[PDB]
């Protein structure tokens, strides 16, 4: 079943480890080195089995490896490319699983040698869980996955990372890395800045207690509280580095929201009636899909 | 198992209808009696064993009833306690599973005579389907109901509706209504209006097809299209009927989201590291509070 001799995962969290654990499932490679920052994460990828190998050293880690996927909150991605870049033999592959893609290709791209393919990648798939514990075996199945090299990249090597994914389970699509960070700023980035603003505000009020809030959360609150137990790092770069389309959303919602206030003030039910009803269908397409948990 | 010899059921779509199951899994009822307004509905009713007695006519319902719960939009709440009110026993308890109790008490209680006692009731539990086919047993355990008696209102009739909701499988707590309103316009109606308000704006894009939106969802948009899909009326009648406390909760929330907007425009990596660090203690408070979906 090997796809790869040796695949180097940089990074084991949800993402790293969920990738090394399909790997181990679906015989991928041949061997595979897992290294992480910390001692502590590094000791419990080897404890969960995760690797054949370990280090402490990204630079070690990647010596003689075919394929490198990068799984880093998106603001390491730069740091990591520098470290490695001396270290990647000929024709290696290296991949990434960034939220955002443009700001990652102007990171690390500036450091990676001639000789090495960047083709990097973003799996539509997770859980609000981190680090190596949290993983599992069967995260990308029947979900998508998104690839945007640049101009030029090799054809073999996107054919082998499509190939990849798509035995992990993942539908590939190929876009541009504007258009990606566009597409995500609406279908994720935003919905998590929204569902941590709720949430703030609700721990801000003094009249309703954070017991009261807890206790009837099934009415709705509940859903956005998910969203906003996710790692705070992540969710930091995310906005940090995909700020421009970030902001685009933020204003066409906030347009939105002033509009819909105004129909609640002056008691427009028709207007109501009509948004409420014309946001159906999209649920009932994805619901189709089978992308719906 | 019996509490009350005859239940008059009028409104029999998710909640009326889960009410129903309940009641015959229980046994609690002598006689179930369903109205509903359409001839539609009431056949479906009839066709899923919900009642023993059917009619059209919600002043027929009540004929002898021990219980009349009322389970409709609550905009209609008025309407049925007109219908019902002439028609009512002595001692008859009438109450409600409105998503808004301020407004439904001033609609109906005006109609209701001073020999029937009202107890307005809130079960915080449900799902964004709809119609008796939506309904099932169990939909009440391991969730929390809201009472709001008015003051002066029988002591008794309330510990029934108490024991009624208990066997359901539900934790009873009992608040004035207009707190109820403020408590549930930031744990269930600006939730739900913020979800109407981001599947909004992404189906209004040009740049992002509505196909990618489907397809890339599980990023975290489908969360809020769930919501999304609920029922328009329910939801048009609750933003007509707690207007005051939802406005109250928009321009707290607006008023956040311009600043964390002002946080992403600036770069404020440790301010937005520090929000989002923030709200991830209630959604662990949720978890071990057993509310998490
Ligand atoms: N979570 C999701 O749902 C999801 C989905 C798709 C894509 N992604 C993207 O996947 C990437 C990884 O996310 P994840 O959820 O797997 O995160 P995670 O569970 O928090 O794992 C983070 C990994 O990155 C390491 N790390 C953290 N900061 C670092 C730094 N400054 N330099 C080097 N390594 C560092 C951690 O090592 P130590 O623990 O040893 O410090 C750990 O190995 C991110 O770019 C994220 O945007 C996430
Ligand atoms: N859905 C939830 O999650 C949830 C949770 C808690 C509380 N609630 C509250 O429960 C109440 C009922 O909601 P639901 O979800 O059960 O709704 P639903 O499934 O849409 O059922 C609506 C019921 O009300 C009837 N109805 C509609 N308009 C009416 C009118 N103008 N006059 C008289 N009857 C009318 C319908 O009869 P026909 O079908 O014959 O027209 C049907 O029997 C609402 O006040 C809602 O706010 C809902
Ligand atoms: N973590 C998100 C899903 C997600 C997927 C991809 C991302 O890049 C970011 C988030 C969730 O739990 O729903
Ligand atoms: N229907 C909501 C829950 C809810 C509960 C009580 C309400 O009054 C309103 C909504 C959901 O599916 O999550
Ligand atoms: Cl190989
Ligand atoms: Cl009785
Ligand atoms: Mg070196
Ligand atoms: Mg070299
Ligand atoms: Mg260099
Ligand atoms: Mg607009
Ligand atoms: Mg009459
Ligand atoms: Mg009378
Ligand atoms: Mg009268
Ligand atoms: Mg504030």
């Amino acid at each position: 079943a090997q796809q790869f001799q040796t695949i180097a995962l940089i990074g084991i969290g949800l993402i790293g480890s969920s990738i090394a654990r399909d790997i181990r499932e679906k015989q991928l490679a041949g061997t595979i080195v897992v290294t992480t920052r910390s001692e502590a994460t590094l000791k419990r990828a080897g404890e969960l089995g995760l690797g054949d190998r370990y280090t402490l050293s990204a630079a070690e880690a990647v010596e003689g490896a075919d394929l490198v996927v990068v799984s880093v909150p998106v603001g390491a991605s730069g740091a990591v490319a520098a470290e490695i870049a001396a270290h990647l033999k000929p024709g290696a592959i290296v991949t990434d699983v960034g939220s955002t893609k443009g700001s990652v290709i102007a990171q690390m791209a500036p450091h990676l040698p001639k000789d090495v393919h960047f083709v990097p990648g973003h799996p539509i798939a997770g859980t609000e869980h981190s680090g190596p514990d949290a993983g599992f075996a069967g995260l990308f199945r029947g979900r998508w996955c998104i690839l945007t090299p640049p101009a030029g990249t090799d054809e073999e090597a996107v054919a082998r990372l499509r190939l990849f994914w798509e035995t992990l389970g993942s539908m590939v699509d190929e876009m541009d890395p504007k258009h990606h960070d566009k597409v995500l700023a609406i279908v994720s980035h935003l919905p998590h800045i929204i569902a941590y603003n709720i949430v703030g505000t609700a721990d801000d009020l003094e009249t309703v207690t954070e017991s009261e809030v807890i206790k009837y959360s099934a009415s709705g609150f509940r859903d956005f509280t998910r969203l906003a137990a996710s790692d705070p790092t992540m969710w930091r770069d995310v906005c940090l580095h995909n700020k421009d389309a970030i902001l685009e959303m933020l204003a066409r919602f906030s347009e939105d929201l002033a509009s819909l206030q105004r129909a609640i003030r002056w008691g427009d039910g028709d207007k109501l009636f009509d948004l409420f009803t014309r946001t159906r269908a999209i649920r009932r397409s994805i619901v189709q899909a089978g992308q719906d948990t």
